[PDB]
This record gives structure tokens, C-alpha cells and sequence, in this order.
């Protein structure tokens, strides 16, 4: 007869976000989602979706009242004038806001995803590494890219530049900075520079030309925002696979916990280091552990097993997609292996 566990209590918390209310709104919330969506169309599988997106972001709502996160809903017909003065232009998407910052969510549309990313929203866009503990976890990161920059103190103009910087990115790519000069020796950091480690990559690439404004920052990591090796992440699955090179990804499936998924990825990551140079690979890393309800749909419709490590070529038009075959009785492939499989099949088509 003890207490429940929290439960969904049914209560509506989402607001119908209007020409009326939205400045209101805004003022009220340290961060704001705002769902970007259709009037309702007449069928009823349309209704279903929008009911259980509604319902997805109560969810998110009541879990995150606490910590000052709003959620809303902007029709594009009823509040189109809103839409305009926000900037809110693509169908049935999220649009997050913190301070003068907007973000265009591109990632999976639940809960669990939402909720994490918001709270990555709600916190400072740099982190200060003073710590032992803190900076052996910022070395330990390898699935994003991360940047650190050493700087005097806070007051610094240079770091002021990268926290500007930082803030332009965040929550996807973690800025790291520290003013210790014990810190930066280990990190092997000169005053003011800034070294950027791509995912997957033991050696990073220092900003040129330091001290580095806010504008060489961010074009620094646009021009370097595709990792030779990236993994799909619920946060920003869309944008990820949204991005083809020329039509096709090559898509390597591992799951991180298993021996074998282990072993190859570690094979992946050298096969990266090899070709890190080449603009034209990139290779997306998927975790079957991270998507259970794609499993079904990824095995029957590339007929593979998951269950196995696996790399391949996908068609994104159409999902047409080629496996590379390997003998689960004896060792997975080597690198070199890897790479002449993908040249014989990506000369061929
Ligand atoms: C990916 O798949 C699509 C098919 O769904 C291919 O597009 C077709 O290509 C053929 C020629 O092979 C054309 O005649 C069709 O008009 C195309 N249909 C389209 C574009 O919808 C595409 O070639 C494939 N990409 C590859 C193989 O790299
Ligand atoms: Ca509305
Ligand atoms: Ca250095
Ligand atoms: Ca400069
Ligand atoms: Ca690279
Ligand atoms: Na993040
Ligand atoms: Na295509």
C-alpha cells in the first residue's frame, strides 16, 4: 500500500501558444519548446499523430514543470503571424528557445529524448574543467566532437569570445575551458588556444590564427562539423541522416556492449583515423541498444541480423542497401578489409 510511483496525472500543460499570449509566454519560461504544427486535416490517421505528439509533449511538461521548461503549440494557420515573428517555418517541428538563442530540434520525437536535450538546454554552454574528476572526463569523451580553449579567466575577451561561440552550438558540441595553467599544460593548450577533437579521434586540430574570435570559432566548426565517423543519436538523428554524401551513407551497425559489436567498433574508429582527411567518407555509427523500436524495421527491411555486427551501404531514396558479409566462425574483418569492401562497392555504383 505504499506510494505510487510519479505518474502521467493527465493534466493539461501545453499551451495553445497565441498572437495574444506568446509574448507572455516567453517571459515566463527560461526555455520554451514550441511545436510548430498543421491545422487538423480531416482524416482521422492525421488526428491520431498530432493527438499522440500533443500527448508526448505533456508528458515532457509535467516532468519538467519544476525546472521552469515550457512547452506550446503554434498552428500555422490559426497563429500564423506568431510563426512569422518567430521564424518558425518548417512543418511539424520543435523549436527551442533560451535567451536569444533559438534551435531547430531535428531529433526523435519522444519523451525520454526530449526531456534529456532540454535539460542539456537548461545548462551553461561551457564547462569549466578545475578538477581531476572533470578533466579525466573530458578526456574519456569520444563520441562527439568537443572543444577546449585556455584562457586567462572568465574575463578574458578571448574567452568571452568562445562562450559567445559555444553558445551558437549548444547543446550539440560541448565547449570545455579552463584558466588553470596545470590544466592546459597536461591538455598542452598555449594561452588562448583553442584545440578542436573531432568524434572518434585520438589527435585534435588547433584553431589557426589564435586569439580567435567568436566568427573564426564558428566557422571553424561549421567547416568541421561532419566527423569522418559519427554516431546516430535520438537528439539529432534527422539532421544526421539528412545529411547524404551524394545520396548514400555507409551505416555500420555495433552494439558498444557486446564483445564483437566492441571489437568493431574499434575497427570502425581505425578505419576513420586512416581516412580522417577524406572529405568525402563518413561513416554513421549505430547502436541498435539506443533504437529498439527500429530493430524490427532495420532487420526486415535490410535484412540483416542486429544481433551481429554489420556495415553497409544505404540508398537514402529508397533504402536499397548492400551488407558486407562476414563469417561470424572466425575473426571480423581488419580495416584494410573494411575499406577495400567499401571501394569495391562504392566504385561499382
Ligand atoms: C537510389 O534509389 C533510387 C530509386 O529509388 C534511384 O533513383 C532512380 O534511378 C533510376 C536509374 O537507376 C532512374 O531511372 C529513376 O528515375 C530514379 N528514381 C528516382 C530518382 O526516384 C537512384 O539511382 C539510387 N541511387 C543510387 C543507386 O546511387
Ligand atoms: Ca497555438
Ligand atoms: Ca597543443
Ligand atoms: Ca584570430
Ligand atoms: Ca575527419
Ligand atoms: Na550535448
Ligand atoms: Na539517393
Amino acid at each position: 500500500e505504499g506510494l505510487d510511483f510519479p505518474e502521467y496525472d493527465g493534466v493539461d500543460r501545453v499551451i495553445n501558444v497565441n498572437a495574444k499570449n506568446y509574448k507572455n509566454v516567453f517571459k515566463k519560461y527560461e526555455v520554451l519548446a514550441l511545436l510548430y504544427h498543421e491545422p487538423p486535416e480531416d482524416d482521422k490517421a492525421s488526428q491520431r499523430q498530432f493527438e499522440m505528439e500533443e500527448l508526448i509533449l505533456e508528458l515532457a511538461a509535467q516532468v519538467l514543470e519544476d525546472k521552469g521548461v515550457g512547452f506550446g503549440l503554434v498552428d500555422s494557420e490559426k497563429d500564423a503571424a506568431v510563426a512569422k515573428k518567430l521564424g518558425l517555418t518548417e512543418e511539424d517541428s520543435i523549436y527551442v528557445f533560451k535567451e536569444d538563442e533559438v534551435i531547430e530540434y531535428d531529433g526523435e520525437f519522444s519523451a525520454d529524448t526530449l526531456v534529456e536535450f532540454l535539460l542539456d538546454v537548461l545548462e551553461d554552454p561551457v564547462e569549466l574543467i578545475e578538477g581531476e574528476r572533470e578533466l579525466q572526463a573530458f578526456e574519456n569523451i569520444e563520441d562527439e566532437i568537443k572543444l577546449i580553449g585556455y584562457f586567462k579567466n572568465k574575463d578574458s575577451e578571448h574567452y568571452k569570445a568562445f562562450k559567445e561561440a559555444a553558445e551558437e552550438f549548444h547543446p550539440y558540441i560541448p565547449f570545455f575551458a579552463t584558466f588553470d595553467s596545470k590544466v592546459a599544460k597536461k591538455l598542452t593548450l598555449k594561452l588562448n588556444e583553442i584545440d578542436f577533437y573531432e568524434a572518434f579521434m585520438e589527435e585534435p586540430v588547433t584553431i589557426p590564427d589564435k586569439p580567435n574570435s567568436e566568427e573564426e570559432i564558428v566557422n571553424f566548426v561549421e567547416e568541421h562539423r561532419r566527423s569522418t565517423l559519427r554516431k546516430l543519436k535520438p537528439e539529432s538523428m534527422y539532421e544526421t541522416w539528412e545529411d547524404d554524401m551524394d545520396g548514400i551513407h555507409i551505416v555500420a551497425f555495433a552494439e558498444e556492449a557486446d564483445p564483437d559489436g566492441y571489437e568493431f567498433l574499434e575497427i570502425l574508429k581505425s578505419v576513420a583515423q586512416d581516412n580522417t582527411d577524406n572529405p568525402d567518407l563518413s561513416i554513421i555509427w549505430i547502436d541498435p541498444d539506443d533504437f529498439p523500436l527500429l530493430v524490427p524495421y532495420w532487420e526486415k527491411t535490410f535484412d540483416i541480423d542486429l544481433s551481429a555486427p554489420q556495415i553497409g551501404v544505404v540508398n537514402v531514396t529508397d533504402a536499397d542497401s548492400v551488407w558486407m558479409e562476414m563469417d561470424d566462425e572466425e575473426d571480423l574483418p581488419s580495416a584494410e578489409e573494411l575499406e577495400d569492401w567499401l571501394e569495391d562497392v562504392l566504385e561499382g555504383e
